[PDB]
């Protein structure tokens, strides 16, 4: 009944709600490390991200001492949170309701008063997204903790001294890059000045499913665009294939607002490609009707030549415009 | 070794529902102050609005009294919200099935019984949306607050004393500019009376992304309406051309109606002018009907000629009439 | 001070699920009135309606009672459900799993037991929907009330002495009409009898959207449907204008299917109108095809001037029938 | 008091975990009774069965032995399921991550010791469903009760003795028919076994929107492309108008396949109706363009009446045969 | 009476947070054995899997221990984990914001300590999709378990004596066949040591709703478009009969991409064949282009031969190929 009796001894007056510092005026140093092990989802409907990951915890505890030479060592002693302080820090852009936690409910303590608790969590979280370079882009998303209960009064948040966390996690549908976190001071008020600890995250979109299904169809329906005034106007179909186009336009369009999310910054290249070509088709219909309605000698030759090489040149300058960003 | 001897000399006999007045017939002037971080999301589907905040609350404890001269200081003491009284003020109109937290385990008390809870939640609520603008709208949103256990016989919801909490916060998709808030005399029945702290949220719609796909299209085919009757009726492809139409608006149709949302008040802009190019290619079509029925001595001219003149002045009058509220 | 030590002394040993009465025998009169303040939705996928609103729960106390005279009045007090005695009364067909409660931790009492507690929730409740006038439809709406743990023989289960509670709380969506509540001797089974509290709630579908994402492109396009014979067969369009308006009302049909729910009592009209469109465009392509066939003597115009004549009537005899419930 | 002194007086010693049973290798009788009050809903993409219902139970208490004569009747008592001993019987194919509950938190207890604790819940539960037969189905499923903690050597999962349970839940969108419940001795091991509770559901699909969503569009296009054949090659129509049934039945694929679900077992005859009217379409459209192609004396007036004969056969006898199940 | 005996002995001075081992320095032979009783779901969206099923442990306890000679036996007691000391066992990759269990409340104990402790759960598990075989894929994946808040100076998460758990549980849409549990000495740090227990799935997708959706229209449109090229240029209908196919392919890509997952590795072969006809389609519209603009002496007939040659054997070619593994 070794175990039993340093839990009695330990828990003589331990309230769980005393700040646990030997002098009032003082602080207690902090420290915090964030590791994402996976990301499980992105979806920039509401700019929200779902990572994996586990937050690293550091502070001595005056009152928790005791000397392991006659009490036969057992320096790791595991307490349940609910029965240890516990600190407030937790993220300024949470995306979930209430924030849970997972198997956050055992914290390991040594002699000196070194705790080296580690809660694991599923952090939702917000971050701005650049829907310019979309699908092609590097839209950087950002990590913070910090304390809103208590101030810099109370605790001091801070780094871990040993940063060798700097690794890659890439994934067969986005790439993970981490960056070195930094301590920034976060302003509450005028009188009372907070404390915040950010982290970033590079997400690469690895993932060849947006470009393939997207891009691929609407370049297609550019090149049979293209080929649009080639079709004698007596043919009875220029006018339907124009409008086949049309509804094929449409149709890309409804399926890329379906995926491509109502809450948008800058216009996405792919959208932007789409009206682009979706204006060609309104202005080469409009030129067929006009050669159509004209024909009813026929010079429109001329016409549709110097038409068909303005979309050319046109159409091969945006192509290379847009894949110069990939 | 202190606070400790606070914490047990403070809470000998403080029960968690008793009323914290020194007069029992006397009121406490509590104080109120909500203030929005940033906003998430506004889904008119069933006009909910979830944004992140935080509440501020102030009252004197009367049972909570002591000096700091003789007790070296130490005027902030941070106690969790379970262990002390706890005002039942809530939100009136919370989308939310249960009335959620975040941090909030832990609030700061002072000497003479100033405690700054500070709570945080994302609040999803409910207002009314103006939706004839829509999507060029400007909708008030409306966050409200106050007690449904108790009245005015009990306690005293006031606003904060600094008033000057104009701030600016802007976001990717929406801009949110802050209203003052105001105190009213709700009603509950005749004999209680309750009070209010209501403020008004101006959300002005910054996203590009509904308009880039919803009216672009809709207005470039309107013209296409527009300029349609010039096919001759021998050509066989006026019916098709228009059938065309017929398919690329009921799929416009079938998009605005999957994101425009069913709880809806005046008609909008958009849809209004969706349905009139409907109508617009129902009646083209009916006089191209009528006019190949005719032809099958060239009398469609003057009757075309004026139909293209007619719609040509229709189309610019409703255009000018839309543009006009941007 | 005061009210400390009258807690003191009526919570001696009050547990929480003694009956609150005085004869065993005798049963309390536990009076209820429910009022709705807002809709938030219809879902009639499952047949689901979530309104949010509070409960008004009485009952008396014989063993929690005191004399205000001697001790400075002070009937009112605010005491938790947890720490008194609380009745079971749940709805009968709630939607969420948990039946759940919004600030209901705190209840008012005064000192002739006369608690006036107040539960607020957001009530998801099951009610049968005429789909069969819709949209058009006054379906009701039923929210009934009682005790399943205890029975007659325990409680009471009444209505409010006064019932002027008649409130017009109509939204921009859908108009409510209060009914006033009744009692209604609910069995349990045959040797038990229990109780029931039901009130009534007339919906009128005043939303705009759903008819103007409805009955004008169906109505349309059945007149666009109705101009078809006019084409000769031999202009090679009128086998294309029917195969549009096939797909044009294949479309229809699957957005109508997408928005209006699978659970369904009596086929609504709307789905009446597409079958007869289907219709339609069947029996006028099988004569198209008949008559182009026969051409390719030409009596087609008496057949196809009796078939425009029988179809127009029909139509429009179908047309203001369905036009007569509204 | 009286409840009070029989509340001290039958809790002196009652632990909350201990079996209630007097001999220590006797086991304790308890009985189940499930009864389903409405059915919510049944979502075949995860082969979910989400039911209201409630379940009834009987366990005589060893503990809760006492006589009403001297203690003034009162042989009615209300115990709330914290402070009792509760039975662990559980739905074995639940879908809710936790066992969730309604309204129980409260019980009966008699001088006997007989309990009506009678729980209501919302089932979430799996069962297979034959979609083969779609819409003409009579899928059977179950909900299976069992004690998981512990085994046969602590309970018995008897049935009522009173099955007077011949009860048809009748609805408007979908028929409840019960089967008598029954009982099989589960065996695990050799060591260890287990017992199970059946009660049976027959699931009549009432629901008429099925059939006018799905068998209407595919047999009215089933009749346009039987009837289209008449169809001249020269027409320069027949191409067309079979593409159009092409996209038409592509359409009804896509919205099959967003309603039928992916968790499937046979293929439904409704989706092979489909396919088969689709691959229709393909192998005219093939006889037309090879007729065109051929065309450049008219040999294809008897290729096309024999096909014409020789399809009408086959999709007639199909009909009959998918009929012939009702 | 001997049960509540026992409770009380054998619960004297027992903690929730002591390590139950006798020698402090000395660890507990922790043994695990994960089951899957059946498959929920595999959602590739997210690469989420839901299965149903259940986890086994064992582990002696140095305080639980009694002789059953001397009290009548009863070796089999139930006691709750609420009150007994638990091991942290999570799995690495829950899906679930909260590591929920169902009835894992109650554990029976054995007098030499063996405990059975059963609970079940609904895991919800991180699985990696191969999606190059798509639909006709084997693809693997794995459920892991370990101790995240103490490590191997604790307990020893090891296997059961036997793994005779070779069985077959085949689905209705997917058959899952289990693989041999193994340990791997996961690492936390360098410094410390920690422990990974291992579970694989072979996941057959049985379900035929993947390929009856998309495989079948996709062959059947891929063989029509094949056999088009027969058309000739100047019947009008060659351009509407390929416009046709490009709207029928622009759906199909659409729901496709409705239902094929976001979170994509290497493309599937559906979609690369579906973009493959898209190509294919492209490159016989830009060859019916050239034929009826070069037709206003016709040596298309050569050329559209060679076409539709090159198209078949490359179509058989990569068809057979893909057909070839499945
Ligand atoms: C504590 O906060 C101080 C603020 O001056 C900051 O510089 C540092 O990161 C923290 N730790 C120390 C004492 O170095
Ligand atoms: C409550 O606050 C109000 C400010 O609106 C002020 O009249 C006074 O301080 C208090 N009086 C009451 C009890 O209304
Ligand atoms: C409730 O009390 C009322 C008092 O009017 C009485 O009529 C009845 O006995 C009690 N229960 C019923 C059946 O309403
Ligand atoms: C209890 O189960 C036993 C078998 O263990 C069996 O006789 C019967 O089904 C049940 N009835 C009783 C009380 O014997």
């Amino acid at each position: 009944a070794d175990e039993k009796r340093l839990l009695k001894c330990i828990l003589h007056d331990y309230d769980t709600a005393i700040r646990p510092v030997q002098n009032v005026s003082d602080v207690v140093n902090v420290a915090l490390e964030v590791t994402v092990v996976k990301v499980i989802d992105l979806d920039e409907k509401e700019h929200v991200l779902t990572t994996n990951g586990w937050i690293y915890h550091e502070w001595n505890d005056f009152q928790l001492k005791w000397n392991p030479s006659d009490y036969s060592g057992l320096k790791k002693i595991r307490i349940p949170v609910d029965r240890i302080w516990t600190p407030d820090i937790v993220l300024f852009n949470n995306a979930d309701e209430s924030y849970r936690y997972v198997v956050d409910k055992l914290a390991v303590v040594y002699y000196t008063g070194k705790v080296m608790w580690v809660p694991h969590a599923r952090l939702r979280s917000f971050c701005v997204l650049d829907l310019s370079r979309f699908p092609f882009d590097s839209q950087m998303c950002t990590l913070v903790f910090g304390s809103w209960t208590h101030d810099v009064s109370s605790v001091n948040v801070t780094l871990r001294n040993q940063s060798k966390v700097q690794y890659m996690i890439d994934g067969k549908e986005w790439q993970v890059t981490s960056v070195q976190p930094k301590r920034y001071q976060w302003t509450y008020n005028s009188n009372e000045n907070y404390a915040g600890i950010i982290t970033g995250i590079k997400l690469k979109r690895t993932s060849i499913y947006y470009q393939y299904v997207f891009i691929m169809p609407t370049v297609l329906l550019a090149f049979l665009t293209l080929l649009m005034p080639f079709i004698p106007p007596l043919g009875k179909e220029r006018i339907t294939y124009g409008i086949g186009l049309v509804l094929g336009c449409t149709l890309l369009l409804m399926m890329l607002s379906d995926r491509m999310p109502t809450e948008l910054g800058n216009v996405p290249v792919v959208a932007a490609y789409l009206a682009y070509v979706f204006v060609m088709v309104a202005i080469n219909l409009l030129f067929a009707i006009m050669a159509i309605n004209m024909s009813m000698q026929q010079l429109t030759r001329v016409i549709d030549r110097l038409l068909f090489g303005s979309f050319l040149v046109l159409t091969v300058v945006i192509t290379i415009s847009m894949y110069a960003h990939y």
